[PDB]
């Protein structure tokens, strides 16, 4: 509830951003950093009170666990149009492509990666969909195929887990998280090639 | 955090051994022995997990707002293997780890009305010392329907509104004996029963 606009006591609303204003410009710049050849049709702010409450609880918990670190990253997730309503209302669900770094939900550092047709599948009118996502990446390690949770931070204590996994710890391009409410879909970009 | 919990002194997790003669022990033992009178309880431990409890209580408040005057919470049983007890105590019930049930009503975490069901060796596997383990679990069953093997999420209430979902599924709406839940923090492991033949 920062840039959020009044919901008239609704628990969910999608708010189309005004082009040229501060917020729209901030999100468009994140995308055009690597996707400047695309065409943005609109950016929508996702105001989902329940998803936000659940996410903020996990953030407070991870801030306490990781004795004061920035546990949050702003990442991208391409989806097909038929998945957009579900994610808007319910967020990202690992139980719903290639799971090379584990059976989790995947998020890209670069819009360009999420802009692949394999992730942001064009609909019948050629429109592609990509979320801008607050992700609790926390303390992370290299993933591997078949993980169902992150590995332990010390194998001597096998329930004290990493927060997420990546392809490459030193220069990450993707992150996988394995729990509900570790990812908040903040904006939806509708765009074309 | 509930006022009856042991003071945990800045720590986020503790198991508390209950005393026979306490109402708290006696009620869990009666709920268990109702259908498992042939088994014998070694101990009942109260699970105090601050973070699990916070996430669960947030999901309960949301369901109590969404559903309007529904009894959304049931106290149910879950049999566990000894090797899984440390993970459940710390992190709760993860659908991605769940076994395939003999009668599947969906891919999620299963919870039994009757301790007898959870007491089967298939769920509460005897450890190397012949100890079996069963959780007593606060489950947000909410509004439910008969499930089906294909489900990875609860089904929609209405096929023309795919995102407005049942809270859980059962084997039988008229006479429910099991409940399946498909999301994290919909189940709080409240008590661990250690028992033997
Ligand atoms: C392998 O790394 C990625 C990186 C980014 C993405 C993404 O944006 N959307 C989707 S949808 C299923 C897989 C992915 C994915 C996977």
């Amino acid at each position: 509830p920062e840039h959020w606009t009044d919901m008239n006591h609704q628990l969910f609303c999608m708010v189309q951003l005004e082009p040229g204003q501060s917020e729209y410009n901030t999100i468009k710049d994140k995308f055009t950093r690597t996707c400047s050849s695309y065409a943005i049709e609109k950016i929508e702010r996702i105001q989902n009170a329940f998803l936000w409450q659940s996410y903020q609880v996990k953030k407070r918990q991870m801030d306490i666990k990781n004795d004061h670190k920035n546990n949050e990253r702003l990442l991208f997730h391409g989806t097909d149009a038929d998945s957009v309503p579900y994610v808007n209302q319910h967020g990202f669900n690992r139980s719903c492509n290639a799971v090379s770094y584990g059976k989790g939900t995947y998020f890209a550092v670069d819009a360009s990666y999420s802009a692949k047709d394999t992730y942001s599948k064009p609909d019948s009118n050629g429109r592609k969909h990509m979320y801008v996502v607050r992700v609790l990446t926390g303390v992370f390690t290299k993933g591997r195929a078949g993980l169902v949770t992150p590995p332990p931070k010390n194998p001597h204590n096998p329930t004290d887990l990493f927060d997420s996994v990546t392809n490459n710890t030193r220069s990450p391009k993707l992150f996988v998280v394995f729990f509900d409410n570790q990812a908040y879909p903040e904006y939806l970009i509708t765009f074309t090639a």
